[PDB]
């Protein structure tokens, strides 16, 4: 109904993977947007975003939400800029890091290299080897991880130690986990947009990374797209 809103996540949504977006693809989003309003959010930053969707960026979308919207501009003006210090302050922010770092030198393990922790505005991106590693590297880790459980124990740890501080923690990949403030998924982009008067947000994306909370949010009508062709089908079926 009513005014409304759509928000796109970027790659894969919107391109192709690892392609920029396409003219005919880009044709149809402006063509949409004469008779809604449109936005984009991903985990990427800025100059992702713009590699993907072009410089112009933010003239071509009302909402751009690189960062899961901890960056967020709206019709082509800055709107805020937030980061994992200032919400959780300096002393936490040190005392997480201090914890990691002390673990971590007492986890035994065939090689450490570097990067152990990698400071993200929106995480602390964690690895008991080091981001750094080579690819064999990283598969002998992984393999060592699946046996003896070292990121779920170190996550667990963690979680008792800094119960009641507002933190989520996240496990992907092969060699590191996320610790971040709880919401701080796409999730956080909401905040940008639900007070603008949308009787409804569509979002447009992946529902599984498990479940991408975004897709699921009450606030929003969650539509899951395979590919540019099938939200373009989807919103040819929606709008028009």
């Amino acid at each position: 109904p009513g005014p409304a809103l759509c928000l796109f996540d970027v790659d894969g949504t919107l391109t192709a993977p690892r392609q920029k977006i396409t003219k005919e693809m880009d044709d149809f989003l402006q063509k949409l947007r004469q008779k809604i309003k449109i936005g984009v959010v991903g985990g990427s930053d800025f100059e992702k975003v713009q590699e993907q969707l072009g410089n112009d960026v933010v003239e071509k979308y009302d909402y751009v939400f690189p960062e899961n919207g901890l960056v967020a501009y709206k019709d082509g003006k800055l709107l805020c800029r937030q980061n994992i210090q200032s919400h959780l302050g300096e002393a936490l922010i040190q005392d997480l890091i201090n914890y990691c770092l002390s673990y971590i030198a007492k986890i035994k393990l065939p090689k450490k290299r570097g990067t152990f922790i990698e400071f993200r505005n929106g995480m602390l991106n964690v690895s008991p080897i080091g981001r750094s590693c080579s690819q064999e590297e990283r598969i002998e880790f992984y393999e060592l991880d699946k046996k003896e459980n070292i990121r779920q124990k170190f996550v667990a740890d963690l979680r008792k130690e800094f119960a009641g501080k507002g933190l989520t923690f996240s496990i992907g990949g092969q060699i590191s986990f996320d610790v971040f403030p709880d919401g701080w998924d796409k999730r956080y982009c909401l905040r940008h947009v639900e007070n603008d008067g949308y009787k409804t947000i569509y979002f447009f994306g992946d529902k599984t990374m498990n479940d991408h909370e975004i897709f699921t949010d009450p606030r929003t009508m969650g539509y899951s797209v395979t590919a540019p062709e099938d939200t373009r089908r989807i919103c040819e079926l929606l709008f028009s």
